[PDB]
């Protein structure tokens, strides 16, 4: 696995779009990051990154990871979990998953809790009135969240009409597959176009999702959902491709 090549070495360190991603929210201004997987190890903190260059389009990395200080000269390992690391056409993503974790009192106990969040939407995008008003575009992705990582929806956007829709699908059980909130292109980007759309949950709840278009011509389309419930919120990634 490139895993153990991408924490020993650098990939592509010429970056002038995406050959990379950033970690400046992924660890604290003054706190210790070390990751590890698959014979290799990398330790930083305060503001560093993880390189992507020389490895395969559309797919999920693995990896396990801590985030640590030292207390006078002494080593605590404060919270730990999975790196989960996205890599696509144009654009990557990352997301947390933090389970086992020390308790801030007794300086030896555990704490098992299943706390999933999203990360870094990398890849930039300055050219929504560079593309056509015209067709219908197929779009179909990865559903991954603190209870949703094993389903996967379809998506599409009447080019023609100015409005996107999708499904959730895949899912344990079928009650669970849901319709989702069709949603025309609405004001946010920088220099560049969203959608931002309703999402129904077990034919029930109320949550919310906003995505972007990448590449030079629609290539594919990333962002994020937060499902709020009973049960708290997911976050839910998205990764969907032409």
């Amino acid at each position: 696995a490139g895993l153990a090549d991408a924490l020993t070495a650098p990939l592509d360190h010429k970056d002038k779009g995406l050959q990379s991603l950033t970690l400046d929210q992924s660890v604290r201004k003054n706190e210790k990051l070390k990751l590890a997987a698959q014979g290799a190890e990398k330790t930083y903190g305060n503001g560093d990154s993880l390189n992507t260059g020389k490895l395969k389009n559309d797919k999920v990395s693995r990896f396990d990871f801590i985030r640590q200080i030292e207390v006078d000269g002494q080593l605590i390992t404060l919270e730990s979990g999975e790196f989960q690391v996205y890599k696509q056409s144009h654009s990557a993503l990352t997301a947390f998953q933090t389970e086992q974790i020390q308790d801030s009192e007794h300086s030896g106990k555990m704490v098992a809790k299943r706390q999933f969040r999203i990360g870094d939407i990398a890849g930039e995008h300055t050219s929504f009135d560079k593309l056509p008003e015209g067709g219908r575009a197929t779009y179909r992705g990865t559903a991954f969240g603190s209870d949703d990582a094993g389903g996967k929806l379809t998506y599409t956007i009447d080019f023609a009409a100015k409005q996107g829709n999708g499904k959730i699908e895949h899912l344990k059980s079928p009650e669970l597959n849901v319709d989702l909130a069709a949603a025309d292109i609405k004001p946010d980007g920088k220099r560049h176009a969203v959608i931002s759309g309703s999402v129904l949950y077990n034919q029930a709840e109320k949550g919310s999702y906003s995505l972007g278009i990448f590449g030079g011509k629609a290539q594919e389309v990333a962002g994020s959902a937060e499902v709020k419930t009973v049960n708290g919120i997911r976050h839910i990634g998205l990764a969907a491709k032409q």
